[PDB]
């Protein structure tokens, strides 16, 4: 493809995906061990490596639905993958979520159209696999990071024109808000594999409070431990 | 309420509600000590036992999602109700799902119009409440019983003038048709309590097989013992 | 052979009579009609058969919202030969004009449902009543010097509704009760070429919180009944 | 004054026929009035104000299309008092048991258009008739001996439709007959708290492709006319 | 032989000038053209045809809104040959920086219809003008001294609007005016092959609330037409 | 959190490309004295100058929710004026051709993007007038046929209606790309202006198709025809 420049075999069958390629790599050289650079077309970085000795690839998916709905689809059908978990930032609505809080979508909202596209403009629940959002709650309880699990937000715009929908999202509960879950839940289903979005929060929409570039590059490490252990959790039971 | 001939105190903070009212009956009655009815208002009959010495509550919810959201949000914000878990029928539109077969609606698709009306027309994931799925996942797995987790497809029209829908449903992995679970979880999120759906298959859409209407109304039980052990699983942290 | 009613083929008369609560037709059935027969029982949906002056009539709940009133409409009309509904139902009122009691008459149901957008197309499908029905019924009703108001009702999927604004929007379209079921048994039967009415009692004012017990729904809306039961006389003879 | 009416108040009288054809406007009364004169030329859309049996009505064209009929009609009833409004019109057939020349009274106007949505908070307002009206155009119809059915119009916003499909759909639901109107001015008559019924001629045949002339359609559907007004009489009278 | 237009293949240039006023059309025809013939009348829906500086040119009035104007837009194009449509249009301005009589161009118009919504899948089909066509009528303005803007217009389908809140947004996404056809006429000329462009004169301030008369509008704006024939021999000389 | 550069460090005119390797490209072979500035995310961009007028040339990635940020922060916090896309597409019509460069004038879109922006009705994602024109004559100047009309803008690459491109081909699209109408929808909300340009990558129906390479290097007539249709109108 235009999209995806390695060959069959690259990839593990589980591949950790930030939207960020620069933490792409630095999620791979920090956490793996005999890392390769597989993919590079379009800057969009993506590794192979093993962690404690099980095969894991990582690679970027950019941001927003469209541009991460095209990766996730490949890796699934052209390149044999069984499982994706988005390692992502997100932006908080609610009052009693914090900066780098992590959050467990199982389920993510939407104002995107791509699931009425496919659900022939009906309500698609656009929804984690189950057996990986325990692996990922079990995971960080082993790890002893605290999490909350529910629903995202993944928004089309991040300057919205909209901002009071804000107030309906924290009404209804929602951990966070990102731009990617919503797709990515919709591919999983529509090709038959599985996917989690696991985030750290990056920005508190209510106070404005915020991490810098460098932070959401190399420093939501809380995530990706238990992104990992979540894994290998998943290929025991 | 109009809905409700009960007093505070009444109910549980845990609720299971059947479509049905005479398997609400039922369930009382064959699983719980104690008995005593607490509503028959419009013949919704519901009641208040012991399962195990832990108080629980089981009461009908009617059809559709317009019937049980009243019901739920009633329980919620009058009576205190901190749980509800639905113990439903369904029909299959998958191969692999069979009569008998329990599910867990982990998320719940929709054709109505009712969590658009509360999410400014956008694509809220109507999801169960992840302990509450976990209890019942290991409360299943303590009984030996076999289930599936994943999304339900809660609709308007039983008798729907778009069977190509159930296609649709089929390719995204749908585990059962009923006409709840969507709007149970959405008042749920709305009012700030948990909710849980579970469901025996009772018709297969594909192979033609029903299940009588005595059937639906006394033999579907494995779900019911899921559901109450799952209430113990989830008192004991 | 359905889920959902118990019956026989001939159960029935052609003209069932159907409000939302069970115990409501218990009720109708046996303050005015002779020989009556249970013939429902399925999850507690009653249904009755019996005359009243001399005709066959039957009465039987449909349960509360569209989705529930589809199934027993769409199976008394393909399964047992219906070929006339008439909903005798509540609904609550947010015009300053409709007082508690009052009777009206659906001519039309608006709808915040998706049901008749998946029907049609995603267009707007106009859910009527059967004009000569909805005639037999404001001749009944004058007959007995009931009076009424004929219009469109509002069918609501959320009782509870996020968005009590809309109201507003209703009172000044002037409809006339906010029920949550006309919308969807009109579109039942146009799908499946019967015919259908709603007539309601206001039992509810949403703008005030004026309200009727539980026994008075369930026993005590009598005006609408009479109108019912004498409106299908008319349609017979005409 | 407005850029669309160039009358005075009291130019009109309280009950207007509307064609969407100024020329028809001008057959009605120049055919069925007396005492004629015309009070509206902006535009070419010509509207007239005489006497039927003695009663002040007058009769302009609407154009075609809701949004050309909106403009009209919200204007006659806020500056000009207008209390009822009947469209006169012509309309498309899609069943096979209704035919050229027959005459067709619309209760309700479902639609594709998104106006009603608009005014209704993108929910499905049903648009109807008053009953009233429609009960008087019915009853004048069987005085006059004049075949009528009354049910659903559907008012199209694409005559040359891109959606030839939807036809068997409105056929399934009993669509009387496809116009371009009602729903339009059903949404303003109630908009604005006035009344409104809308009575069609079948002008084409959308199955068998059967289209009456341009002449035919202007000055040849009597039966709509006499029944209109007849049903205005009747109204006066209770 | 269409119910629309009573003309013969051949009677119709290949290029028609449309404002929604036949009234405009007539006098459109007489001021600028020379040996000016009528061909169409129907429902008084006047349509001509002459030369301007030789080349053969028509006029025809569409009538008021989306519904009214694809009808004879589609017609023109598919049973009488037509290649291009300008529609001579008024306008009514949003922003501050429009004034009354300032002439605008619409490369794009957005809409509240549906119409282009059941063309396109229920997704956002954008309207727009031919390129070629706009550029020629951006330089003949400039020839003819004519001070123009060039961007969206906003096709209602209610000027009775119940949304006047939407006029906020028009303007801060800088809509340069508010019309009832542009939308429509770009959708059939895309689905039919042809070519369309859309110039309006102001004619309304929303905001200052500034009006022309009805005879303002029948024959003032003219600036537009210069415009709009010069544009066409540029067109062909290109 | 998108742009790590200071005011001043973009020019008033900003070329984007998808995929930040191409504009890394456009600038070491279209641009004089040029520096990176911006990195992050590795959403590569650049600053220097074509026949002696600044320019900047910037990755906005795949997508409209991708794109609308770049370009929002571009016309906000760094004062950019003129936004060109210069893409690729995939074309649908049996007339458009592999290498084909194409004009949206309109873009139309299956997103939810505009109708958020403008009360769910229908908005008109259009190109400025002037850039438009500017590039029809840039065009004819370098001698390069294009075309000029309806792009789409999709949401879903691998789309589960592929029907849908045959209504695309009878309303005469010229190419499917992703990103046009998002970036039309900013340009008007924040009140700057933008065209997009595309080079035919892909064609839809026939299967044919450029390398990942051909995508980042060897659309120049795109390039050629942006920059100079940049000169026609400062002098305009
Ligand atoms: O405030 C926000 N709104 C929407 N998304 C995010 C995210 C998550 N990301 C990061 C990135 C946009 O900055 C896109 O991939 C979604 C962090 N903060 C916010
Ligand atoms: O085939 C089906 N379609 C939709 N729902 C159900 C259900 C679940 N219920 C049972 C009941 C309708 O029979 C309503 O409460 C929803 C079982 N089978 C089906
Ligand atoms: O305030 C109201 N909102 C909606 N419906 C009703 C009705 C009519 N019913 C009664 C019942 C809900 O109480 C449901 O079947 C519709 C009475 N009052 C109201
Ligand atoms: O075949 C049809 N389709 C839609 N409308 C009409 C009508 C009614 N009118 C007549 C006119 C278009 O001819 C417009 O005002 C609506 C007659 N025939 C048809
Ligand atoms: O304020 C306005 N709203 C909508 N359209 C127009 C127009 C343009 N026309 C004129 C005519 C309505 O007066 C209809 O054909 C559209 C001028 N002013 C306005
Ligand atoms: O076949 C196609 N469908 C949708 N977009 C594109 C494009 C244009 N791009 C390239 C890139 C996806 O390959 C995204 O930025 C939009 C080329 N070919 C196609």
């Amino acid at each position: 493809t235009p999209h995806i420049n390695a060959e069959m075999g690259d990839f593990a069958d589980v591949v950790l995906m930030p939207g960020d390629p620069l933490r792409a790599k630095f999620i791979a050289e920090t956490f793996l061990q005999d890392v390769r650079e597989v993919n590079n077309v379009r800057g969009m970085l993506g590794f192979t490596g093993t962690y404690k000795g099980r095969k894991i690839s990582v690679m970027g998916h950019g941001m927003g639905i469209p541009s991460c709905s095209i990766y996730a689809k490949e890796l699934i059908t052209d390149f044999g993958v069984k499982k994706i978990i988005r390692v992502g930032s997100c932006g908080a609505v609610r009052t009693d979520v914090k900066l780098r809080d992590v959050v467990i979508g199982m389920g993510a909202c939407t104002d995107s159209k791509v699931n009425r596209m496919r659900f022939k403009d009906h309500d698609y629940a656009a929804i984690a696999d189950f057996e990986m959002t325990r692996n990922a709650v079990d995971a960080a309880k082993a790890k002893g990071v605290n999490v909350r699990v529910g629903n995202l937000f993944s928004a089309d715009l991040f300057y919205t024109p909209d901002p009071q929908m804000f107030d309906v999202m924290e009404k209804y509960g929602i951990l966070g808000v990102e731009m990617e879950a919503a797709g990515i839940y919709g591919v999983a289903a529509e090709f038959g594999a599985k996917a989690l979005t696991i985030c750290t929060v990056s920005d508190h929409i209510r106070t404005g409070e915020q991490t810098t570039a460098a932070e959401r590059q190399t420093t939501f490490n809380d995530m990706i431990e238990i992104a990992l252990e979540s894994v290998l959790l998943g290929d025991n039971a």
